[PDB]
């Protein structure tokens, strides 16, 4: 379990409350995936590369990989917590 | 940047960070990580006021599910996934920064 604290937040939801919560959770994560790829592509061949790193522009891509990497330990803390990965239509 | 507690616990929780912030400027780590207490804040002050905003029955636990309590739990999750971003921003600093 990554995010200890969701034992205890979730106690005692409602099982249909709970993988509500980890569907609308797969989506977040798809949408900041898609975010961070974006500014990813948009960053100049260098900054892709890792030969330059720094400034803002570099700083708003790192930005949107941690919402996403944080986003993404709470939804495999949900599949622990919930005990599967629900269907979700992509 | 002004320091507010040294020598930190460091916890590494979110590991993907390290190769995120591997190489930048000292002060872009440090904007980084101020942005990041920031946000923190702001999301303590919405999953408190969410929850005080409960009915006391869901306070109190006498009741539990619906949208309202789903609101809060989400926001919940945010503040204790954000903080573990933060946490391991502590260790790569290895400080606290004051804000």
């Amino acid at each position: 379990v990554e995010l200890r604290p969701l034992i205890g937040l979730t106690r005692g939801l409602p099982p249909t409350d709970l993988e509500t919560i980890t569907i609308d959770a797969i989506r977040t994560h798809r949408r900041l995936v898609e975010k961070a790829d974006e500014l990813f592509q948009a960053l100049p061949e260098t900054y892709k590369t890792g030969q330059a790193c720094g400034g803002p522009q570099h700083i708003r891509y790192i930005e949107a990989s941690i919402e996403m990497h944080a986003q993404m330990s709470a939804l495999n803390t949900l599949y622990s917590i919930l005990g599967f990965i629900p269907k979700v239509v992509v």
